[PDB]
């Protein structure tokens, strides 16, 4: 089973990329199965949430936790809420970078994609 794991947020760097401190060493990260630009908003809507979240948690799927760049690849939590589902979910991500066997939370984050377009949010306006 997928465990959340706690990190500490250095800086958020746009809408789906971070440097974290991360068992004692600083890392970039990314965020799985989301593509953000609406750039500027989707990098403010994410730098929001992670700076305002008093717990960062990290959740690596079960296959490959880095990409060929070294950045870790996880769903991040902001205080218990997934940042990732929480762009889509708000027309500020695609369901995108979908890479078997990282695809635990697929299902989930393309249901909140349809509800961004079925509400023309964002990048569906
Ligand atoms: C999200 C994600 C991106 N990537 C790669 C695909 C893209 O490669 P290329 O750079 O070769 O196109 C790049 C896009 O990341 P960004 O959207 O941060 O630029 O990161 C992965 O390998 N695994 C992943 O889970
Ligand atoms: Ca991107």
């Amino acid at each position: 089973k997928l465990h959340k794991e706690p990190a500490t947020l250095i800086k958020a760097i746009d809408g789906d990329t971070m440097k974290l401190m991360y068992k004692g060493q600083p890392m970039t990260f990314r965020l799985l199965l989301v593509d953000t630009p609406y750039g500027p908003e989707a990098s403010a809507f994410f730098k929001k949430m992670v700076e305002n979240a008093k717990k960062i948690e990290v959740e690596f799927d079960k296959g490959q936790r880095t990409d060929k760049y070294g950045r870790g690849l996880a769903y991040i939590y902001a205080d218990g809420k997934m940042v990732n589902e929480a762009l889509v979910r708000q027309g500020l991500a695609k369901v995108a970078y979908v890479y078997k066997p990282n695809n635990t939370h697929e299902q989930h984050l393309r249901k909140s994609e349809a509800q961004a377009k079925k509400e023309k949010l964002n990048i569906w306006s």
